[PDB]
């Protein structure tokens, strides 16, 4: 029920591939191709207080800073123009990525599961109600690793609008209340190692902190 | 309100699927894994929905293992303790799309993970299946037998699959693992009727439809 704890009860996590233009020239072109989609299991969620867990099989774990859009009602094959009506709110997420594994998956034509969909691969902020974000395309996202800025992005740089992404996703996969869509990452993706501290936020709206750990199991 | 295992498709969060797991070499490789969203579930009474972007929708008859306890990095030797029961599933597959995904190194999502891509039987409690490697699975299309398989032919055991999966992805109560398909996969078209079962345990029937929305 309560969206303020959506990661406890939400079933599904859908993530887009590329959705940020580093330069206006990338709008002039990238729009001609649909967004790539992949899934994370509900057990990817790592709410604040829980660690980023480094999978045992990677030597190149990357952060990807992303705005997540939390669905407030069941959303099946909706038009772009109705999509915002299905949104409950937002959360800042990291699409944690085993980049070495991802390269292997791509090369061999394998699913991206071990690269993208492992336990604790979706660190997630507190929920932000949609009332606080009247325009999700006018947000500024930032991420630091051990105090150094690694990603900074404006959601005004998105290739596809959030309503378009919702619509497109909903035509392939029905979204349930409490499902989240991760809407892509600005430039600056890069690695983290054991004991690194990640701090990230949406300016004026939400702050989060995650420590990178190896599992104790 | 209630969340019995008998209705696990209503409340279960996650669906994990293995790639190849039936022996016609393969042992030398770990199992391939991909996900389906909870909205892939199509319980009996709901249609198999043809995605608009495929011209080659395949049935894949599979035994699903429904988890009964939260299962994180469990050893093969304890894996069966985390099972709640079973369900017969179809891993509905846009095979044309899958070929393109493999060639281009894309996720398998549009091929494997679409709305209604997991037709699912009634729940079978674990007590009724003391050995899930001694089952017979069958599938008919318009009354003609198209897949028949023995789960004794599995490459990887169910406990090994549970262990392996649980080391990558924690499984919650009500999550399901689809354990692969025997030979005979093939296409279906609009208005086809699919009947399938686990011999002596469960059967189901589904119509192939285009969405009315
Ligand atoms: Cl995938
Ligand atoms: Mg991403
Ligand atoms: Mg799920
Ligand atoms: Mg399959």
């Amino acid at each position: 029920r309560p969206l303020s704890r959506f990661w406890e009860w939400g079933k599904n996590i859908v993530c887009v591939g590329r959705n940020y233009a580093d330069h206006v020239r990338e709008m002039r072109s990238a729009v001609l191709s649909e967004p790539v989609l992949f899934l994370k299991p509900s057990t990817a969620y790592a709410p604040e207080g829980s660690p980023i867990l480094m999978p045992a099989y990677t030597r190149n774990l990357h952060h990807e800073l992303e705005l997540g859009v939390v669905m407030g009602k069941r959303c099946r094959a909706v038009p772009e123009a109705a999509a915002m009506d299905y949104v409950g709110g937002y959360a800042l997420c990291l699409d944690m990525t085993a980049r070495d594994v991802q390269d292997e998956c791509k090369k061999k034509g394998l699913p991206w599961t071990l690269a993208k969909s492992f336990t604790a691969s979706c660190p997630v902020s507190a929920f932000v109600p949609k009332e606080k974000i009247p325009d999700p395309h006018k947000l500024k996202l930032w991420l630091k690793v051990n105090g150094e800025l690694r990603q900074e992005g404006e959601t005004s740089s998105m290739i596809f609008s959030i309503p378009y992404i919702i619509s497109y996703v909903s035509k392939i996969i029905t979204l349930e209340e409490g499902d989240i869509i991760l809407t892509g990452t600005p430039k600056g993706v890069g690695p983290v190692k054991e004991n690194d501290e990640i701090e990230a936020g949406i300016h004026g709206l939400v702050s989060m902190t995650f420590k990178v750990e190896k599992p104790e199991y």
